RNA sequence: GCGGAUUUAGCUCAGUUGGGAGAGCGCCAGACUGUGGAUCUGGAGGUCCUGUGUUCGAUCCACAGAAUUCGCAC
RNA sequence: GCGGAUUUAGCUCAGUUGGGAGAGCGCCAGACUGUGGAUCUGGAGGUCCUGUGUUCGAUCCACAGAAUUCGCA
């Protein structure tokens, strides 16, 4: 053909073999959609259900992910260092975590909010970004990373929900009672005011979603100091 | 943080400013789909009405599409030289891209097919690559490109069911009978053997869609060689 | 094999084609090089002369180079859109230019300052980077670019070096002294403190180096603003 | 300026941070550059020192670089996975390398061949190429890869050059004879029909050449096997 | 895109309805001698592409995903 | 992750009910002049981060998405 010359234009990045590959994937624009269909506040477990559906699903399809984490409207998907899927194409795997994800998210939406069917507006939309790490300590710290992230976050919303449904608070009201505040004065806050031990929260809700290959088993369990849950699990290395 | 350094590791690519941006999308094992909901052979009208519908609905959410092309299970998008959409970063294009074909494709599907509803084995997923063209005659030369592609295709799919169908020959047979044919050749076949005029079917099928900014209009028509076509539609140039 | 395999962790990057190539070269440290084989200041004639040779010869060599600019320590090549040199592999063009102009560089000094024989500690290195554009428009405004600076260097050196060598001040006096100052200021300095007119300097110090395939032809003109002398040579363009 | 806006179209690659940096640096077109300066075959010694004076030069002005190991006309360097010289900029690095090979070069020729005064169109120059490594093994695989290689290269240059010097054989004529070949048959051609013992080379003719940061310490053996020889300096780890 | 064929040690290839994995070259060690060549002896290396399903048991059987190659076709 | 402020002519800052965009500098040319200095005239360069609407009309207003910067940690 006399047209085919353009496909000389196409750049293809092959990322580092032997390296552990971290794909994200991250709800585009999650606040408004978690507003347009009224998602309980501070958490709403259906949700979260059907977050950790469409990622268990996607583990099950694809057996080089390792180990998964996500939390609110985010997800990181941990490849095994000699992974060769697709000839470790970048675009190939980041287009296809971020449609995977969108349909099987969209199908457990169907599946656990019958009463609620989508809005062609409203679509749950994820982008989708590799990352490479040369040694293991990067992977913990990394997780360690999205976790303490995960712990800040629910705090600080629980705390500001709390101020906002219990005290009957303006959202700007309780945005500026916690302007300048701790951990310590947040839990003070919640038990003295709100009524409500943040310790006593759902350990999902504090924690995150860790979904891990054994079998596929999930946790919802601090991973940033305990070693002996690394440890027992070297396979996550190889 | 003492993790945070980790974000460290993550490496954007800003695609090269002032230039012509393609990105194609292409559905993933999309035989073994048309097989699994059993899709007409060689074509299934609602099915490309489901394509076309998604991908009109992305050019209608992306003002910076100036013209889109699809056929089979693909779709060209061209993105104006000037684009700065999410500041010409090469992930956020395609991931996003591939999120919203695949999310509103799933949302069409059960408009058009309410009697075959989705399974989570068989959801449509799409692929994504983001192309750089300097000049507009490689844009001209690239749809056209896609447009031959379209019609080889449908030649030899029309052919081979007509094959399999009026003449009733075995797959092989078909197969061993088109060996060393051309598209003349197809067509010759397809009149005398089978007994169907070729140019008398569907001009969506022969020529394809195309999704162009003017209004958003729709055309199936050739555009490979019809210059004036594109000297009319001056707007796409820049 | 059993130890070919590393060469999987290799990277090639082709760089678009169709596309206007600029690489431009740049003496690594040449202030400090300068000092060591006592440079005259602000402008010593016979280095940019090296530069210029080194240059040249380069130029000759490679004919898809149609225009160069150097000035100072740095140096610009234009590469036409069709070039295919190494393949258009990045890696090569620049290392390549990098040690060509490096090599070159050595020899025309051993020609022109047989009195002063290089050093090892101190030999002329040079950087190389390469930029793509797609337009020609970019690749006059790059030259502008190039040729404003290299105005604004000498006008910046010929004031300092009048401060520091026609009356008696310190590299640092003369820095502050120059501070916050502008060209008008500048050219005033000169005028009534130095009493040089910095007009009747050297055309080649103000406007710098021009190398055009025409044969090579070697200028000193005005490129930003004269319209005529682009548009004369349209091969530039193709 | 309102010409600055072009500095926007350079790309910039920052190597992945904790990986292992090789840059390799190979002479262009060495076989023309060994037959003009008239080289002794199959290995001309003085060369061969231009070549080490160079590269340990090079790597005493660079204390980042741990190991180097060069042969005929090809020399790669080791940087430590932590390495931060200008940022890890691939660019940077290469085009220094080739600059800084280059001239060393030069002047180390200047000093051992003040008989054979460099010609201006065959200069010697460097290309480069850098590679990344996550794990050390594959560094000293690498550096296995090119000692074995080494070891293929010299066996057949002294195979040939015996039989086109020793024997009175036409290049094609060796050539031919060699076509075919394995180890043994050189091995035994050396010895029954030129007469010579293949072991008993010179040891940096058969092993090339080593130079380790210990003080630079410069060996001609065995890296492949002897596990001690890398075990002894763990530093290189790091 | 359509179809066939293939994936097991460092390289080339076996193998068994469906049962506990091998040979030649190459590599390392020792003896031997002409040396890293020749012969001989000894030794090392493998997620049998990646998952799933059935089964007491999968390299094999069924399905799916990835990769290699050759045909036909722009 | 949560919040404040910011993005307007090449640079630096105003900036407006909601209506018609500017200054200093920089920069091109011309007259006279020490020089493309100053001084003098004319002129250019602004998609005011990007889209939609309310409107007879949008730089400010209302919705959506992005970037720089400093806090709270």
């Amino acid at each position: 053909s006399k047209y085919e010359y353009v496909k000389l234009f196409e750049k293809e990045n092959y990322l580092l073999p032997d390296t552990y590959i971290i794909i994200r994937v991250d709800g585009k624009g999650f606040h408004k959609f978690s507003q347009f269909y009224e998602f309980e506040k501070p958490n709403d477990l259906k949700a979260l259900q059907v977050m950790n559906s469409a990622a268990e699903k996607l583990m099950s399809k694809y057996s080089d992910v390792m180990l998964a984490y996500g939390d609110s409207d985010e997800y990181s998907f941990l490849l095994r260092k000699n992974c060769q899927l697709y000839e470790r194409r970048e675009m190939k795997l980041t287009t296809l975590f971020s449609s995977l994800m969108s349909t099987y998210y969209m199908y457990f939406w169907s599946q656990y909010f019958p009463d609620k069917p989508l809005h062609i507006d409203h679509l749950p939309n994820f982008d989708a970004r590799a990352v490479l790490y040369p040694d293991f300590k990067h992977i913990r710290n990394y997780f360690s990373w999205r976790q303490v992230d995960c712990h800040i976050n629910n705090l600080y919303n629980t705390t500001f929900w709390n101020l906002v449904l219990k005290l009957k608070m303006t959202p700007q009201q309780a945005e500026q009672r916690l302007m300048g505040t701790v951990a310590s004065d947040k839990n003070e806050i919640l038990f003295k005011e709100c009524g409500v031990n943040y310790n006593n929260e759902s350990e999902m809700y504090k924690k995150g979603t860790i979904i891990v290959r054994e079998e596929l088993k999930i946790y919802h369990v601090d991973i940033i100091n305990d070693d002996s849950w690394w440890k027992s699990r070297p396979w996550l290395k190889d």
